[PDB]
């Protein structure tokens, strides 16, 4: 369903951002929660608040 393309994107989002981490991009991942920012309103507020707490 959508909630399993869901779940795929968030882990794509914490994949890509450990990649970012791992290069030591700064720019990049700080843009990356304003890029997400659309992304979060998608679905529930916890999940959302541990994301943006998380990266």
């Amino acid at each position: 369903n959508d909630e399993e393309a869901v779940q795929v994107k968030e882990q794509s989002i914490l994949e890509l951002g450990s990649l970012l981490a791992k290069t030591g991009q700064a720019a990049e991942l700080g843009g990356l929660l304003k890029y997400v920012r659309p992304f979060l309103n998608s679905i529930s507020k916890a999940k959302a608040a541990r994301l943006v707490r998380s990266l």
